């Protein structure tokens, strides 16, 4: 009931007790572990808004204190009338600020608390939306030192008037299927990229087309907006000693915004809340153009490098694979566009641990997506054992919107 | 309960069926995935049921479950656990058994082989000197000058846990480490602690950086013994680089015969406290985690000093552009010596074949993507794409402590 992760670099031992506090479940059991998977009421909403309240005002130091007990008399006055309940700015900031806390698949933690929130509860509309969406984006781009955002929309209400940006990121590029068999652009996005062009996008069909927001406002159905092209920072990507790079023609956007999770603060949902923060590398230059269903450019660049591509033992995709993440952190930090290498967001991440430990009793983390997908072993988090589990407020996954909406 | 497992690289989805024959637990619960952490005497009452599920299995396996020769070796060893409070495996049983714990082992990504594993029973061994005389043929045989082949040797299983037969080394060929005064470490520090040990049984170390270490061999629960492998027996490679004619001076070799010595393998319910068991080398395993880690040879910066890479901002990937260039010279050197060895995308993409085989045929592959994924360049390798299920299932190789910590010295 009490637990010890050891580093086995280090050999440093550190006690978890903030799992005990854990309330959702992993998908594990006793006999099988899912650590692998990457999926794994009136009545509900009181416990949910009390347990949450509790943290707020211990965080505080005001735990039973008048303002505590009266507060929480109140969310219950409104939960017995209205059948749900409307958070202080104070504790959405600190919901939000907790939820990234609490989000164990996140190596870029150490920023947790510098979080900049945006409450866009008052909104009603789609156009209302982009806005929002607007000024997020160019609040947190800043002209290349990025800066940490989330933008929150009105909570879930009947299920039936759902706020929902459409789009998984903010800005991501299109994916077009062709006449060949083959993919031009991004192949994660293929499908939304029909349903722009379905709901009524003209596509200009080429590689690094970045998509159109696509907006549902208060359970509407959705609408499309353009973001304004001088709020997309975008990098060229050139290599600081292979010439020939360049002529690849790759370039990628430089603010990952996350758009279509959903957040759960004391039992409320808020199911459009996109957020942003700034790339790892590898992100990019591993997973984005490396990943077979995805941009898959290791072939033409060892190519290029007229390395041995005759046999897996050259080692020639682990050649090219460093050069091309040589080439986006080079490219990100000659235009200075905030961007972190594996090597240290690891380092930062560890220090973050012990903090976490030292100060909460531990820190939930989820070692299958906090390892880099290149060179794991020669960061710290491979030698360091994690504790997975599930705190609350978070951000969860939920089902793509078109699967539920309904016209 | 049917179980999916996506690959999210091709879209296959497998249904795992098989887990619902699992027996031990995993570490994790509902509220905890404990997926990550490295380790999360037997009644007459408890043996036979154990016995009984494994014969089960067996017959089963063979096609003759429930047959008269299934029925007899039942109540036979019903009569034995009974009488004698423990039972003995028939030689088909023990060879059936082995090959199942390999294929149950969930860390390994070499299970593809399992089926073609040389199993060498060495119940009748009596003392240490009988211990490493059948080690030694171990090495040779499993080592087959450089083209290696799959191998186990079975020592007696436990019976009071009082005479067990134990390897002290965590493996049959393994460097000493030193500690010198000024706190550095000569050869490999993951061996330190039971080169002290050896030392202070008598070893006459050279001290240098590659020195074998000599086998401490444990008999029927007696005090160990020490025994240097014959030189000629252990198969070793320099390493060089294809390219780079610097690589050669760094001085770096590593032997060609993994084999762990540590592990405790269980059948039936009984427990084979002494089973070293050897296959070949994953050229990561040496390039990477033997070499770079920071706790063992760590030659990342020296290999880069040499390269004259940029050393100045860890943004240069230098230490990524040195690790591939030294798993490059390990593949390379084992390659041109005609030893056996494997690289990542060639392992992994078998793990894979073997996976979805497995599924077909067996209902399930029990799996540890912490472990199967290599510790570089993963994303690359289609096991990384992979979900996987981890589970228990026996016959199995456990880990056990280190005897040193248990042993009960006699003088
Ligand atoms: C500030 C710099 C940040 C860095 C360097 C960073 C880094 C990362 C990385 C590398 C991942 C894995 C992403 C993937 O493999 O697709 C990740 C996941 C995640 N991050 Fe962070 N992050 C940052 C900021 C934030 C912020 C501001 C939030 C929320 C406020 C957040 C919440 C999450 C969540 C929920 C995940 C898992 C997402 C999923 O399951 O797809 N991150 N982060
Ligand atoms: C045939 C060639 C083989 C290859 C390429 C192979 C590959 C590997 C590799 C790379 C690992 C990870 C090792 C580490 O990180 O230290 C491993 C683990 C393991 N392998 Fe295999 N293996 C082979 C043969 C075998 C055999 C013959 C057995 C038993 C009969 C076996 C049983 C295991 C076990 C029990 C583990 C986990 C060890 C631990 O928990 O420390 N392997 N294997
Ligand atoms: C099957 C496996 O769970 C899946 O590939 C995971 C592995 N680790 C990951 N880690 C990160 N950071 N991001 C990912 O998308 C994934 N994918
Ligand atoms: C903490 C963590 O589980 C530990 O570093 C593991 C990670 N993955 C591994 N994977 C392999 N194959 N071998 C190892 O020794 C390890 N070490
Ligand atoms: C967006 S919030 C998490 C912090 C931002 C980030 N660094 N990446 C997360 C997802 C982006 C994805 N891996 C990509 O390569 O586009
Ligand atoms: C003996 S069991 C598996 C067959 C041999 C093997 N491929 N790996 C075992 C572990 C070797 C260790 N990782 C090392 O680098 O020495
Ligand atoms: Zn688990």
């Amino acid at each position: 009931r009490f637990l010890k992760v050891k580093n086995w670099e280090t050999d440093v031992v550190l006690t978890d007790t903030l799992h005990l506090k854990s309330t959702l479940e992993t998908g594990c059991t006793e006999h099988i572990c899912m650590g692998s998977i990457m999926l794994p009421t009136k009545d509900q909403l009181f416990p949910l808004a009390k347990e949450f309240l509790d943290q707020y005002y211990s965080s505080i130091k005001r735990f039973g204190s008048k303002a505590h007990m009266d507060r929480l008399e109140e969310v219950n006055k409104e939960i017995e009338s209205t059948s749900t309940y409307q958070l202080k700015d104070t504790e959405l900031i600190y919901g939000a600020k907790h939820a990234w806390r609490n989000a164990s698949r996140c190596v870029g933690r150490i920023q947790w608390s510098k979080l900049q929130v945006f409450d866009a509860r008052d909104c009603t509309t789609a156009h209302g939306m982009f806005n929002y969406i607007c000024n997020h984006v160019k609040y947190a781009t800043n002209k290349g030192n990025l800066r940490s955002a989330i933008t929150i929309f009105p909570q879930r209400t009947d299920g039936k008037h759902d706020f929902r940006v459409w789009n998984s990121q903010l800005i991501r590029y299109a994916g077009y299927k062709q006449p060949d068999g083959s993919t031009l652009g991004d192949p994660a996005n293929v499908q939304f990229t029909e349903i722009c062009i379905q709901q009524g996008w003209k596509a200009p069909r080429g590689r690094f087309d970045v998509l159109p927001l696509l907006l549902q406002a208060n359970g509407n159905d959705p609408e499309l907006f353009q973001i304004p092209p001088e709020l997309v920072l975008e990098v060229p990507i050139r290599h600081p000693k292979f010439d020939w790079f360049k002529d690849l023609g790759l370039k990628w956007y430089g603010l990952p915004a996350v758009s279509n999770m959903l957040l759960e603060i004391g039992g409320l949902e808020f199911s459009a809340c996109p957020f942003s923060g700034w790339y790892m590398g590898t992100e990019i230059g591993v997973r984005d153009y490396c990943d077979n269903s995805r941009y898959n450019i290791l072939e033409e660049v060892a190519k290029k490098m007229d390395l041995d591509m005759r046999k897996t033992s050259s080692l020639w995709k682990d050649q090219a694979l460093v050069e091309i993440n040589i080439a986006v952190l080079y490219s990100f930090q000659s235009d200075k566009v905030t961007i972190v290498d594996h090597h240290s967001a690891t380092e930062s991440f560890i220090k973050h641990m012990e903090n976490e430990y030292r100060c909460r009793g531990g820190c939930p983390a989820d070692w299958v997506w906090i390892v880099p997908p290149m060179s794991g072993s020669i960061t710290p988090v491979f030698h360091q054992e994690m504790l997975n589990y599930r705190l609350t407020p978070s951000f969860e996954y939920q089902p793509d919107p078109w699967n539920t909406h309904v016209w």
